[PDB]
């Protein structure tokens, strides 16, 4: 039936600024919050302000030197860290900005606090829209990500759960999470992403894990223009097969909204309903679930998407007519919650979708 939902948000998150021209806008988290407050979604949800994760909590995965660097660098002292910046990939994609470390602490705090709440059996679902920064590596920032809150939250879930399933619906391959757990069978990573002349360049169908982790990494490579029909054709059958064979006791779902139609960086054609159908599918398995954010670069659509996915988590129907809110003008000319797909061609033929699904099914047959 209906589940208890705990939601993590810090009112300062929207003030962090990556810089002029940078597509990552933390303000979209504040737009999501304001929209869901104006729809009345706060009435059946426990809202918590995450603690600022310590350097010590972050070093459960990241190197001591990398976290010390993140804690020390500032725009005013950047000139003295040119060597470490190159070493840690801090530059155009992952710039130095005022409050960078505090931003990482809040993003991470929400994910780890949600995992603790799930471990204590005090909630069925935990939501942290400020998390899902899937590209960060042990000693390297990458793709707008500095601290991998997902890996840290999974490490927390591993204290009480033998097997944890990670599902990533961001348009980009979840490389940092896949790499962290590549040689273990205690985490199965499943990523659906655009593959081919696209960042980060990894996530080939043939990358299935290594050593004890062989068959525990699943990658579904897609082409431009995937729509609700095509995505729905493979998501439920793949997740159902993974659930059947792997039998996880907890799930982490990265809900990157850059897979929506009209995204500034993405090339997919999903609507908010098509994207949210993934949340509905995962929720049906009745397992402890940590829902996280991620990409999303047309910020009015990110707010619509995550507001609707929070409503899905709560089993609350919300009207298509947007309620008045602090960012109402961003939602014109229609002022509706749901979006229409574009006329872009879907390069993912039905035959291609079935063929990739059959190859993934062959790999899933190799599990014990
Ligand atoms: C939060 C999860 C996520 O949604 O999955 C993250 C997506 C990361 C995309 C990284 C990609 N970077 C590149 O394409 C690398 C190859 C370059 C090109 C851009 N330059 C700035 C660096 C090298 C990229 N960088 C940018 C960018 C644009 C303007 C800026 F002022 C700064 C950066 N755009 C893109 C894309 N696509
Ligand atoms: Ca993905
Ligand atoms: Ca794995
Ligand atoms: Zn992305």
């Amino acid at each position: 039936g209906k589940k208890k939902v705990c939601y993590y948000y810090d009112g300062d998150i929207g003030n962090y600024y990556y810089g002029q021209g940078h597509p990552m806008k933390p303000h979209r988290i504040r737009m999501t919050h304001n929209l869901l407050l104006n729809y009345g979604l706060y009435r059946k949800m426990e809202i918590y302000r995450p603690h600022k994760a310590t350097a010590e909590e972050m070093t459960k995965y990241h190197s001591d030197e990398y976290i010390k660097f993140l804690r020390s660098i500032r725009p005013d002292n950047m000139s003295e860290y040119s060597k470490q910046m190159q070493r840690f990939n801090v530059g155009e994609d992952c710039p130095v900005f005022d409050g960078l470390f505090e931003f990482c602490q809040l993003s991470t705090g929400g994910s780890v606090a949600g995992a603790v709440k799930l471990n204590r059996q005090q909630t069925d679902m935990a939501v942290n829209w400020a998390g899902g920064l899937h590209h960060a590596k042990k000693s390297e920032a990458s793709g707008f990500c500095y601290v991998n809150d997902i890996v840290l939250a999974i490490l927390e879930l591993l204290k009480y759960h033998q097997r944890v399933l990670y599902i990533d619906i961001d348009i980009h391959h979840g490389d940092g999470v896949e790499e962290a757990f590549y040689t273990t069978d205690r985490v199965m990573t499943v990523s659906f992403h655009k593959y081919g002349e696209y960042f980060p360049g990894t996530g080939d169908l043939r990358d299935i894990g290594a050593g004890k982790g062989k068959y525990y990494a699943v990658n579904f490579p897609m082409r431009d223009g995937i729509d609700d029909e095509s995505y729905g054709q493979i998501f439920k059958p793949i997740i159902s097969k993974v659930m059947e064979m792997y039998q996880p006791s907890a799930v982490v779902l990265q809900c990157g909204a850059d897979s929506l139609s009209g995204d500034r960086l993405g090339c997919f054609n999903l609507t908010v309903k098509g994207h949210a159908k993934c949340v509905e599918v995962v929720k049906t398995f009745n397992l402890p679930l940590l829902m996280l954010g991620g990409g999303g670069y047309t910020i009015r659509n990110v707010a619509r998407c995550w507001t609707y996915e929070t409503a899905v988590a709560l089993d609350c129907e919300i009207p298509n007519e947007l309620p008045y809110n602090d960012y109402f003008e961003y939602f014109g000319p229609d002022f509706k919650l749901h979006i229409s797909p574009s006329n872009m061609t879907n390069q993912n033929t039905p035959e291609y979708m079935e063929k990739i699904k059959q190859r993934l099914f062959e790999n899933l047959r190799m599990l014990p």
